[PDB]
């Protein structure tokens, strides 16, 4: 409908849409091709993904979205806003491309037999989803559902949170899960769950644990235990992250620092 927003509309012309990527609630998802998306070399195709609505209430927040990411400028680690398309017919949102799929695929897809994945790979995931979780509590940014199907996989293994703005029961924080309050240390539960999917490589939470009588043994104190050959260190992260007390969780902040030291660990 109304405005043409010349820091970010591209031409229609210039963008062939390609095989679909998935979901999501909002809209379908598919990759395409981009000609001059850098407009230094305008003949340096590149590979970008579009998010489009289905065919709408959806059209309201895929505007909503397309605004916030405007707002929150750049960040190696996440989704990226590439440019928009609103001038000639259907609203499309360009944004970067992760070649190999979400996190939790990526790490499924290369498991052992049983029992890559080096030790420094997994510590890289977790250190640079927390740098883009920190980036996005920076501007009062947030993103509830955090969950490894929920951080994307660049060709070069750069971790990207996808969608932000300003039901998965087993990565809720109690006072979420029960009194339906959300904040920043509420993201640090799940982050913790989050660690445990990657030292598992992929793993499902609470395994066997139907998704019900999970609050109960929450409340005694239980918690999903080391996983094997992931170091104390990392298990101590975890479970800080999944103290009752929000204050007694550690900042993003925090899990960036004492994440960069096991990284420097080399
Ligand atoms: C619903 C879909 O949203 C997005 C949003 C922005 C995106 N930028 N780039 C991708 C690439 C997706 C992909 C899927 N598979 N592969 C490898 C093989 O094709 C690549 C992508 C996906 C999704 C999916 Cl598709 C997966 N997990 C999370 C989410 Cl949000």
């Amino acid at each position: 409908d109304l405005p043409l927003d010349p820091l970010w509309e591209f031409p229609r012309d210039r963008l062939v849409l390609g095989k679909p990527l998935g979901e999501g609630a909002f809209g379908q998802v598919v990759r395409a091709e981009a000609f001059g998306m850098d407009p230094a070399r305008p003949d340096q195709a590149s590979t970008v993904a579009v998010k489009m609505l289905k065919d709408d209430k959806d059209l309201a927040d895929l505007v909503s979205e397309m605004e916030v990411m405007k707002l929150i400028g750049r960040h190696k680690n996440i989704i990226n806003l590439l440019g928009v398309c609103t001038q000639e017919g259907p609203l499309y949102v360009i944004v970067e491309c992760a070649a190999k799929g979400n996190l939790r695929e990526f790490l499924r897809a290369r498991r052992p037999p049983g029992p890559p994945l080096s030790f420094p790979v997994l510590v890289s995931c977790a250190y640079q989803v927390a740098r883009g979780m920190q980036y996005l509590e920076s501007r009062k940014c947030i993103h509830r559902d955090l969950a490894a199907r929920n951080v994307l996989v660049t060709e070069d293994n750069v971790m990207k949170i996808a969608d932000f703005g300003l039901l998965p029961v087993k990565w809720m924080a109690p006072e979420a899960l029960f009194d339906r309050v959300y904040t920043h240390q509420s993201d640090v539960w799940s982050f913790g769950i989050l660690l445990w999917e990657i030292f598992t490589l992929g793993g499902s939470p609470y395994p066997g644990i139907p998704v019900e009588e999970l609050f109960s043994l929450l409340r005694e104190g239980h918690r999903m235990d080391r996983p094997p050959h992931c170091p104390p260190e990392l298990y101590g992260l975890m479970r800080e992250c999944w103290h009752a007390a929000p204050s007694q969780r550690p900042t993003f902040k925090q899990l960036v620092e004492a994440l960069d030291k096991v990284l420097l660990a080399v």
